[PDB]
Formats: C-alpha cells, structure tokens, sequence
C-alpha cells in the first residue's frame, strides 16, 4: 500500500504537491520547488535522471511526461521500471493526468478541486476571447540551447494561444515542435511573434536576439515592425503544461488584449 514517488520533471513536482503527496526523489533544477519538498534528495536533470541515484530510493513510481516519452525510453530500461509517461502537452491533457494520479494515489478529492479551477479559469477565458472582434495571428518560438524550434497546436503553449484567442500560423499539428525550417517561415503574417526559452534561458534569450538581428526575414515581418515581438518567461510559459496554467493562459489573454 506504501508509496514512493519520484517525478522527473518540475510540472510533476508541482502537480504532486497540489495533490498533497509526499515524494522521496525530485529533478535537479534551478526553478523554485515547492517547500515541503526540500528536504528531499535531487536525482539529476529532467531529461536525463540519474540511473543508480533513482534506484537508490527503492521507489515504487517513477513518473515522467509525454513531451520527450521517446528519449526518456532508454531511462526506463536501465531503470527496469514501468514508464509513466502522463500527457502534459494541453490543458485537457494535463487535466486527465491529473485525475489519474488522484486515482492511483489516494487524492481523488484534491484533483478534482485542482480540475475545477483550471477548467473554470479555462472557460472564463474562452468565454472572454469569444467576445473580442479581433484574433491575433501568433507565430509561436521555442528556443533551446543552439536553435530554435517553432510550437504547434499539440503544444502546451499552443493550446495557451488557442484558448487566449489567437491564431497560430502554424497549422502542421503532428508533434509539439518542428524545426525552424519543416514549415516556412515567408508563408505566414503574424500579429504576434513569442518567443519562450528553455534549457539554458540565458543563452537563448541572446541568441533570439543575434537570429532577429542577423537573419534577415525578420525585419520585413510586421510583428518587429510593429513592436509585438515578446519574450515569455519560462514560468509559467513552459515547454509542457504546469498547474499554474491558470497564470499563463490569464498573462497570455492579458497580453493579447491591451
Ligand atoms: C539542445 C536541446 C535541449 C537542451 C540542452 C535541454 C536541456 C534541458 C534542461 C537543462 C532542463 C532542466 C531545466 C531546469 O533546470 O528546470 C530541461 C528540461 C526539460 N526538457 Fe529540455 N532541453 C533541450 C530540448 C528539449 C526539447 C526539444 C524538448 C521537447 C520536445 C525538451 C523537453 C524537456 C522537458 C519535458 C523537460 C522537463 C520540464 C519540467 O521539468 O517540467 N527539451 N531540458
């Protein structure tokens, strides 16, 4: 009956402690954990946990997101332990996840209270967008260390678009991201260019900056001519969905109108 739980990721930390459930490993990282979990050992990066660090906590559970299920897959091997891979790339994603941990962990009650409010966020939002006579045309960039990538619908921060009001430009919906140069860049008239970092948020933000200088389509795009070329903070605009998605779709509506 006893568990014990690793999230790999920093959105199943969080999404643990709205569940009110104890962990005995968590991700290495420099984003703020919550407090109760302080104590508890760090067992490496997200994307690449450490191996004999996780085996030492004799967990049950070792849970990671579907956004990198392919690449975490050797992990799991090494581990010997059942992959977890909750879908973390939308809000109804995100949603259903949730009531499947207060399923098999005991929080039936805490998840569904942690759904209604996302979902009633959700819903005002949607209900406020419906409203406006103009949608935006957004061109949504994700960048990581040395590149950069261009976010789908099948995105979490696509979803956050879609339910803000805008139109992504970007119609191809088969995964999360596509290269810089899968879907063409001089076909599309965005509004609103975003630009979210990850991974080392430092280095990206200056190579967003060398690319708009240096590539020279971007200074004929309207979105830089017109100043509405933002750079999104990582939290809450992360690479997968979080339970502070109330926040980002809130910042992103807020941002859209104005
Ligand atoms: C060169 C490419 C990349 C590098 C060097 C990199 C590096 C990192 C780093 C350092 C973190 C931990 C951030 C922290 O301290 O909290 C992280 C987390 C993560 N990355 Fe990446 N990343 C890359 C690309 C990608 C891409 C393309 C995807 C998705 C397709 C992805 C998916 C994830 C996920 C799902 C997490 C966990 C997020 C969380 O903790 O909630 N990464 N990565």
């Amino acid at each position: 009956g006893e568990f014990r739980i690793v999230p790999t990721t920093v959105a199943l930390t969080m999404t643990l402690d709205k569940l009110d459930l104890p962990i005995v490993g968590k991700p290495t990282s420099y984003k703020t954990l919550p407090n109760r979990y302080k104590d508890v050992p760090e067992i490496g990066q997200p994307m690449e946990p450490n191996v004999e660090a996780v085996k030492k906590l004799k967990p049950t559970h070792v849970l990671s997101v579907s956004t990198i299920k392919d690449e975490m897959q050797p992990f799991y091997k090494q581990l010997n332990m059942k992959g977890y891979f909750y879908d973390f790339d939308s809000l109804k994603g995100m949603q259903k996840s949730i009531t499947q941990l207060g399923d098999q962990f005991n929080r039936k009650a805490q998840a569904k209270e942690l759904n209604d409010h996302l979902n009633s966020v959700k819903q005002k939002i949607e209900n406020k967008a419906a409203k406006q006579k103009k949608h935006p045309k957004v061109l949504i960039l994700m960048g990581v260390p040395g590149s950069y990538l261009v976010a789908t619908d099948k995105s979490y921060i696509g979803d956050l678009v879609k339910i803000a009001g805008g139109e992504n430009v970007i119609k191809v919906k088969d995964r999360q991201y596509i290269s810089s140069n899968t879907e063409n860049l001089l076909n599309i008239n965005p509004d609103i260019i975003l630009r979210l970092p990850h991974g080392m948020p430092e280095e990206v933000k200056k190579m967003f900056q060398k690319e708009f200088k240096q590539n020279d389509i971007w200074k004929h795009f309207k979105a830089v001519k017109n100043n509405h070329v933002y750079d999104l903070e990582e939290v809450p605009f992360g690479i997968t969905a979080n339970v502070d998605a109330d926040k980002a779709m809130t910042q992103l509506y807020d941002l859209f109108y104005k």
